[PDB]
């Protein structure tokens, strides 16, 4: 009875597959092109529990930015497809994660209509060969084929990495709570 | 044995009839004379899973003043009776609740002793026919009848239905959560 | 073939039925429950040449932002499904409309990726019943629902009806250069 | 059956006779006694395609005001007369004119409803002979006998000559856009 | 017949071939040496429609510097090329492009004087490997040997590769407009 | 001999008869739909000793914007019909209204050149049912359709009620003088 979400979609830029359990036990299996990408898609695994596939090829020789795109947007589509009818579960996810000094706030809510608060500073432009533009970006396209309502807001942080994954840890336990099922339900 | 809590008052003003079940499965029935009021009270129940009766008549020909207050110190005199002597509930409740843009936190503890933080800013003076003046009266009321500490902040928002919707889920979650049982 | 959509949907606070030609004559049909509204919509038909059928009642006793809100939803679904596969059209539109003192440019792309840019200046909270706020809302939904890129931009304007109808205005005339069909491709 | 309008006043102070075709071929035939007005009268026909022939004479010993002006009242009337009922046509116009390093953007409704909304940063007094005044005169005057909602804004420019001169090619292809035919309609 | 304009120039830092077709069907042949500008030059084809072959190698050891301008500089001398008399054609256009939360406006005459205008606000130092400066450089470039009067303007944008991308679409169809033919001269 | 101006407009928005008496005793027979504006067209009647009568209704379940713009262009019509040749006339009008607190200038020249200046600071936003908005565009539209240079000043006032009143007593007063007629001519 797990609530599995699965995209493939190929492009002229990208080749994407993405599956999600959202009942899952923390399996990660992520390979989206962009190593940095990979490691906080592996947060989402092990912080919230779901079991998550991606498998992406693209225009890296260009950047990033197309691959980024298209991976988010199929990881909302199968989170969509995932969550069916909704029925019984908590909606709303809420996660104040630390890591060192970075501490990033997450709220969510499945709401079915898509809107993005993004509040993240962060103070560089790269991490590895990773561009920072990319973490607003890539949590624009999820809210947008997901329809999720999401904020994120920064209360603390200095170093790059920290920040995001910080941001990524607080995702994936406020999604975790949104998806379980309220038992009152 | 479900915590029911009930108030009735008859004013020269208002005449206000309030009933909650802590232990309720989301049942509303809300006619306070205040259509944009019941919508915010219908939020209580299908968010805090309470079961919500409000039957409120009133002087509306001067304002709504007068009803928004008096139903909410009778609803907040009403969950005082239901809680009874609070043994081994949670006591404190917490939550950050979105609305599109919006995003309200509450944080409440059933204490005893009333406060209200409120740092909402709606930027609006009407919402349909209901006058935004009357959201800070409403939890001030029910503070100081329940005895309730409660802070609500908001963190961003812009529409003021938003605004003040998000602060009822907000308000509802958290308090559903403090009146819920530990079960250490 | 005329490009329709239409899009029913009732729900507990609301009861929408929606009916757009993108190759229409000009023919406004607007009964939403919101006479302001209602007059904006016809800007559609008359500075768009759609034909926009919208019949709407709701829970205006509360006050009339789930009915616009609905509205605007199923509008943004209807022009998604008159749109089709897209083949061949502008798909971009822009425009400047004034209304006396007014000025209010519209850019827009039918791009499959919801954004609204919206920077208006609606000096008053109320047109008539309408409560300003709405006017956001509105564009916002529509932006959700059709996947629509859409900037709305404020040159001029002192009069709230005049600021508003000068953007439904321009947005017409955008959508219309948006939807019609790119005669060289 | 081109659309042509015509207009001779005689006042004490000045002779005015305007004649123009909104369907002309960009006759340009302009002798208002002010020299660079003459040259920004046939920016109307080169760029707008309009037939536009003016002949005045007046008391230019005074200063160019009175001609100026005359003649602005006239081609306004005149536009009018040509226009007729307005029936089928764009109505609405738009065009940005860069002119070397000066852009201007117009925007115009024939509308029936005077107004100017003016807001260019003329920097020197005089191109020539010409008093920089008179630019704004010019225009609001059309506006109040053409009953035009017109709007002016510099978005870029150093040389006078420059921004007057992008300004008349911005108004002729706004204003040709405005007066041609709505092929759908 | 459609009007082509072609040039090959070898330096000792670069080997350059390009090929337009103002009359193209949107035909996209980049290989500059430079990844994210052949995606930007494939936006005047899928854009502009024109035809555009670009085939460049060059010292990109030291940087793409000398590569980017010496391909603008064949462009512009290729564009200009097959303009021939110019004849005829729009030679103005303007376009505003969204892309996201990106808006750029081109507004362009093509008139024999060399003009860039450019106020773009690019906020990060790479889009991959391309250097962010390239970007101006390469419009300074073109403009100078196309003879172009041309003038960029960003009204919104965060992300870089959304600014620069729809400034290059906003190009493509300013360009298109003005290469085009006018149906009334 | 009595100078009396009419004009009757049915469009699709309002139906609108005036009938004014430059030579009236003060007769008032205001029903335009609009209420607070009914009492400040009877200030023209009291005040100017015009004979004002104004029959109107219109789409007022909008907003009364409609309704106002239209008795306003009619009454600017009607003024303009009665006045005739204009001849004899002191054609410049003065005056300073005081109302309690409010204190409103009106300069006016009956000229044939639509000017509207106008300061008044109104500090809420409705005066009753009525949009205080409305009162800035029944002048402009009067004067637009009378060729009136109009000189609203407000040089006290705290009460909206107030300055409303006090600027309709000042521009009837102003506007009896203008037309009466200057004995020695
Ligand atoms: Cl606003
Ligand atoms: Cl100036
Ligand atoms: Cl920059
Ligand atoms: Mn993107
Ligand atoms: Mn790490
Ligand atoms: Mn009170
Ligand atoms: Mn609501
Ligand atoms: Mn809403
Ligand atoms: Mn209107
Ligand atoms: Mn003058
Ligand atoms: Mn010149
Ligand atoms: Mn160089
Ligand atoms: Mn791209
Ligand atoms: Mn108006
Ligand atoms: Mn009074
Ligand atoms: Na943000
Ligand atoms: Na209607
Ligand atoms: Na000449
Ligand atoms: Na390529
Ligand atoms: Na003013």
């Amino acid at each position: 009875g797990a609530r599995i979400g699965e995209m493939k979609r190929v492009t002229k830029e990208t080749n994407v597959s993405v599956k999600i359990n959202l009942d899952g036990t923390g399996v990660a299996d992520n390979s989206s092109g962009i190593p940095f990408l990979d490691h906080m898609l592996d947060q989402l695994a092990s912080h919230g529990l779901f079991d998550v596939h991606v498998k992406a090829t693209g225009d890296t020789h260009i950047d990033d930015h197309h691959t980024n795109e298209d991976v988010a947007l199929a990881i909302g589509t199968a989170l969509l497809q995932a969550l069916g009818d909704r029925k019984g579960i908590n909606r709303f996810g809420n996660f104040s994660a630390p890591l060192d000094e970075a501490l990033v706030h997450v709220s969510l809510d499945l709401s079915g209509r898509p809107h993005l608060g993004y509040d993240l500073n962060i103070p560089t432009q790269r991490v590895g060969k990773y561009d920072t533009q990319l973490v607003e970006h890539f949590f624009q396209s999820l809210v947008n084929t997901s329809g999720m309502t999401l904020h994120i807001r920064q209360f603390s942080g200095t170093n790059s990495h920290h920040i995001i994954e910080a941001t990524f840890k607080a995702f994936a336990r406020a999604l975790r709570q949104a998806t379980e099922y309220d038992t009152r339900r």
